[PDB]
């Protein structure tokens, strides 16, 4: 009897982007009703690949809330096996502000249009809930934005110059990563990165697909210069952000106060904790890497700020953990644990998206595989850094959120945009699935609308 | 754990079109997983208002099944209060054959492109599961199609010549309804009715729309000639179909054996059971009406074929019942009962989608209202023809299906394409809602995949 079922979850609203569905929706977990949804194409967005999102604190989400959801475009339509005859896909890379008003969603604005930065990968809210970052893995640009004035606080380009320009070897044998503070180049303080402009490669490196670039499977004009920026995740204590770069397996720490990169964490087990960042011009820094052992993808801080996690993938499948307890000095942050399992020894599964419990005692980590292996959730003890349980969910598992009273993990799986998809709920006490709800969605994201800034510590702010 | 909850629904697959979401999806009600979905826009359908659908018998739906789903287009995008700036929307009126193969959907063909008939209103499967009809109330055309060969069996235009050419009086004061058997006009045996071609009005009439048409609130080139065809529903005993025409409030019975109209049933309480059809040329019939007392919309046979129902709307809100137990002679079909309620005295609710229990003992009927009145489900005794109970569900209630063991009615509500939406499940023993599943959809339809031709008797075949 279902009232009893939902009544246990509490008054929390799940938001999900639909990827190839083109939708965003909000669902009330306390009743199982969908409160509202919006279809990008209704508005003239002809390629609404609704990708990542974050929501800002609201005193009463059921009366109103805001979020940012972005899109990808161009040939991103062509990489998930849908046999479409579309010849010229919409450019995409939109960044939309959407407000729920208690009845419906309202499309407030297109921040990519206003600012000129079209960025299609992770969206993250800043810890005070008053700005957000968006990163892009085809352009290798990220920016932090002020929500009130819809403007750019900072924007950076990250470039790779490979030691070996052979595409198979362009990362393995190392390189120089250059970080450049960008300045607007169009009148009105606008950037020139609308739609597909700035792309080094012609579609994103897909879930699990970091190496397709080196293997010669991705077209583009600047293939060996890619780093595949993914996310800028936030230290919940403030001041610092971590920019994940998937191909070199590096999280670059930035000082948000002066907007400079300070240190570069190196993912791979058996490599150093970090490499220095050297300033080479007023607006340009470099990191030198002799080699890249493995790519890395998902990244995040623990709620208290004292641990940072980076998921090595493909060449190694592990969770790398740094002690980040020294808030004053990121060059003191040192690897302190690595979560490994014999069953992660192949190419897959990849340790993937994460969410921590509010008390910081456990981290849930998705386990991604290509079809047809069931994808699932790893439950990790975040005090001793040991894997506790793996639970199978279904195909193409993506993000996890958690109810902010810490009782229930809520995840989405997304069927590779063509098979089974769902919203899964896991009880954090028993670490068992309490159920599956249907979901028309290929979501690579999901969030529970936060009420407070403290909620963001366990939302799309600290972690992907 | 919802496990227990879904186990009781049994192994049934629910299909739903998205309306303004642009998707179709199948949900396994035994597990809560969405088996597969498809997004019209991915395929270059720029205005995929996914509208009506029917599914065919499959001996194991979990291993595979097929269905037809159609779309609307043109200005139908502009009538649900979505503040879109789109100036020239996609033409639409597609008719897609979709096959689930056990893992995903395959968009098999575009039967509208293949045949040239673009029809955007109800889709209904024939009782043998080998064909399907599609009607359209902007064009006033319907056709029955052979599924195997994806070809037209028959197609008809219905036209209104009003007694009074004043648009406000064009139906009230009666007229002559002309039925024409159509012939292809293009090479290849194609029709010339793709996209918006053949439209007499520029959108489908909304609930209560007949007054908005009379009042001059709907644009179009042939406003006084519209009958607003809705559906061709099937006698489960075979041989006959009923074509509903909303504005005259008539269901025209056709002999599927020779493809000729045989009698016209008249909806309104206090009018004759029916009027004669006269053949006036090889391919043309007429029905004469001295007056039209009220419009009517939803229409359907009981599972045994012995009752036909037609929902008077707007000027009367009732369920008109005919004794249709004479299978040999529709001209003998006579009004036997009318379901009325003091609460039906206003403009709304409109009685408008239905589903019968397998044993024929009850019929569930949706109660539609404009926002913000809660919409709901009426439960009618289909032996004594009395209203038993009304239950409130949500905003914008649409269709009802029933699991084929007769245990659960499954309905969808759709938030006027902007607010709350969901799938509701009602236990047919207590006639109480057992609960609500989230649903990103503005669905005007839903069906449960049939196993047998007997299942179609309670599916999108005998009723809308
Ligand atoms: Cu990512
Ligand atoms: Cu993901
Ligand atoms: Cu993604
Ligand atoms: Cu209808
Ligand atoms: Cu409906
Ligand atoms: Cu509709």
């Amino acid at each position: 009897k279902i009232e009893e079922f939902y009544a246990q979850f509490g008054k929390y609203i799940l938001l999900v982007p639909g990827k190839f569905t083109g939708t965003v929706a909000a669902h009330d977990l306390s009743t199982g009703r969908t409160l509202a949804w919006l279809a990008g194409w209704n508005y003239g967005d002809t390629n609404p690949i609704m990708h990542h999102m974050a929501a800002f604190p609201s005193p009463d989400p059921y009366k109103g809330f805001e979020f940012i959801v972005n899109t990808q475009g161009g040939k991103n339509l062509f990489i998930y096996g849908i046999p479409t005859t579309v010849k010229e896909p919409g450019e995409g890379f939109n960044i939309y502000r959407v407000r729920y008003d208690g009845t419906k969603f309202n499309l407030v604005s297109n921040i990519a249009e206003k600012t000129g930065l079209g960025l299609g990968v992770h969206v993250t809210a800043t810890p005070d809930g008053k700005g957000f970052a968006v990163a892009d893995g085809q352009k290798d640009i990220f920016a932090e934005f002020d929500l009130a004035t819809e403007s750019v606080r900072t924007a950076f380009l990250v470039d790779w110059k490979p030691n070996n320009s052979d595409l198979k070897r362009a990362w393995l044998e190392g390189g120089t990563m250059t970080i450049t503070r960008l300045k607007p180049t169009l009148p009105g303080g606008k950037y020139d990165y609308t739609g597909t402009k700035g792309c080094k490669i012609d579609w994103e490196l897909v879930p699990g697909g970091e190496l397709f670039l080196e293997e010669g499977k991705v077209t583009g004009t600047r293939q060996t210069n890619v780093v595949a920026l993914d996310a800028f995740v936030y230290d919940p204590r403030g001041r610092w952000g971590a920019l994940s770069a998937r191909l070199p397996g590096v999280a670059i720490i930035f000082d948000r106060q002066d907007w400079e990169p300070v240190v570069a964490l190196v993912g791979a087990k058996g490599e150093p904790s970090s490499l220095p960042v050297k300033k080479v011009a007023s607006d340009t820094w470099e990191i030198k890497m002799d080699k890249v052992v493995t790519p890395a993808h998902q990244a995040g801080f623990s709620p208290d700020g004292k641990n940072f996690l980076f998921m090595n993938g493909v060449r190694q499948n592990n969770i790398m953990v740094w002690d980040t307890s020294n808030h004053a000095d990121p060059t003191k942050w040192t690897k302190k644990a690595v979560v490994e399992d014999p069953g992660w020894r192949g190419s897959y599964p990849n340790t993937f998206h994460m969410v921590f419990t509010p008390d910081g005692r456990k981290v849930y980590v998705t386990l991604w595989w290509p079809s047809p292996t069931p994808n699932g959730i790893a439950v990790v003890d975040a005090r001793n850094w040991k894997l506790l349980k793996s639970v199978d969910i279904g195909p193409d598992m993506h993000t996890l959120a958690i109810t902010y009273d810490g009782k229930y993990v809520v995840g989405v799986f997304s069927g590779y945009q063509k098979t089974a998809s769902g919203i899964v709920i896991m009880d954090t006490k028993s670490d068992e699935v309490v159920g599956i709800l249907p979901s028309v969605g290929g979501h690579h994201d999901c969030v529970i609308v936060p009420k407070t800034v403290e909620d963001l510590r366990c939302s799309r702010c600290t972690t992907t």
